[PDB]
């Protein structure tokens, strides 16, 4: 699936990582989530001939998921710093700067991780479903709203619920089932998911009020109404948290906004980022 | 001011109703704040070209504001109904329906009102900064931030402060000052405002959750993060209030969105109503 991308690679401070580009002109990096067999091109497949009307558009693959190299985690620790350090590398590696920059859920942490660390990088920030306020108490709070997530017994019926809890009226196609159910077993990357998932559940994926405040880009903040997994009053407390933020809040929309509305996803994103 | 646009009168059930229109087209309805002296002209000047590109816009005067009758409140009750049923014989005197329609604060209550009590009249609706869940207890804080709003000598310097108190930055000229000022003081229409003010004060301008997750059309609902008078988390709540709405939230804004950014103001609402 997805053969319609090229797969290229670029070496990050010695992490091979796969990422796929499309379109010309400023760049926009998306991304992707932290779900088990995730990456940029499922996660971002609809958007992409959008935003390649009128950018170069660039998903690549977060260390420990996808194509990118998954370190053995006997000796790496897949910690927050790490995908934050990675995804500095990877902007640096292809030379751009003053990027626009999307990030879903642990891709959010991620992408606000990098806005932080290295601002001169990022001109524009969107945080989508984005998990930068998740404590480690909020992690634990496993509602029966996460029975499907949670209790994930490794089968394609099981993948079609997980679809069914992140959505909220989206109806994958076979083809995707089968996909994010292959993905989500991949023995490359299984030992890095359980070492992500580890240490995200331990220290919570968060950063301080007082950080949050400290963005110095515009900020976009999105999420579903109905989202499950990053609720929408943590996605409130972001708006309300990040002084210069716009927010925009989706309604009959669950987790994965670029997904279940890629059209209202792109638009006003584009917006933002000026291309429209 | 104000004489590039024509005022219109007709005849809604015995009021008589002040109302400028421009455009082709689609409807648009836009419904005007309750502060002292507010009318369409004022609250909308800078939109009424953008909307009037592709909709037939619309801005009367509620009863007892503008030019609109004010009818002797020793006769009159200036309650919430009766502004609700004026917006109601207004639409109908037009001959109008399925009309798109935005209310800034009590013009929201006004708007909220109508969709409600009248919705075959409504296809979209936009509550802005609307006062649709202040209870009467939430009149009464009048905290140190309505210093200038509710302390108003009656000055120019002192609507200077007023203008100064309800936006972010925006610096208004000295006609806008002036005019204000004046329409302040307009002897028709004080009467039927400390009437209005009254009756406000004392019952709130609210409706209940479940009128609110009533309302049968699609809802956009739009707020300054900045706002004194509708803080922003009076307009959260009515974007989780309202399961089908979707929220928009502006930074560096106060109450006046569709005056401290036009364009943005105007480029939400016509994507919301489909002509963007
Ligand atoms: O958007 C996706 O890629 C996706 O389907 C999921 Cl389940 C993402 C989950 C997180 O990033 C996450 C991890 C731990 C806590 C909260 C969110
Ligand atoms: O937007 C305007 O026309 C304006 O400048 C003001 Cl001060 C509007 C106030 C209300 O609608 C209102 C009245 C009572 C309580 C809350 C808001
Ligand atoms: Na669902
Ligand atoms: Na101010």
């Amino acid at each position: 699936m997805f053969e319609q991308f090229e797969s290229k690679f670029i070496d990050c401070d010695g992490i091979r990582t796969h990422y796929i580009e499309m379109g010309e002109g400023d760049p926009l990096v998306l991304v992707h989530g932290g779900g088990a067999g995730a990456d940029g091109r499922s996660n971002f497949a609809d958007n992409f001939p959008i935003f390649a009307r009128h950018m170069r558009v660039i998903a690549y693959d977060m260390v420990g998921f996808g194509q990118t190299d998954a370190p053995d985690p006997a000796g790496f620790a897949y910690t927050q710093a790490a995908r934050t350090d990675h995804l500095i590398s990877f902007i640096k590696a292809l030379g751009l700067s003053k990027i626009c920059l999307i990030g879903n859920a642990m891709g959010g942490t991620t992408a606000c991780g990098a806005a932080l660390k290295a601002p001169e990088l990022i001109d524009r920030l969107v945080l989508m479903g984005a998990a930068v306020n998740i404590s480690p108490d909020d992690m634990v709070a496993n509602r029966d709203d996460l029975a499907a997530v949670m209790s994930y017994d490794g089968s394609e019926e099981g993948m079609r619920k997980i679809i069914a809890a992140l959505t909220h009226s989206y109806q994958p196609t076979d083809d995707i089932v089968h996909y994010r159910h292959e993905a989500s077993l991949r023995p490359t990357t299984t030992a890095a998911y359980k070492a992500t998932m580890g240490w995200a559940k331990q220290n919570g994926l968060y950063y301080s009020p007082e950080q949050l405040a400290s963005l110095t880009m515009p900020v976009l903040v999105l999420g579903g109404k109905n989202d499950v997994m990053v609720p929408v009053r943590k996605v409130i407390d972001q708006i309300l948290a990040i002084p210069q933020a716009i927010g925009h809040v989706f309604p009959n929309c669950g987790h994965w906004v670029m997904i279940e509305y890629p059209e209202e996803f792109c638009t006003q994103t584009l917006h933002f980022f000026g291309k429209l």
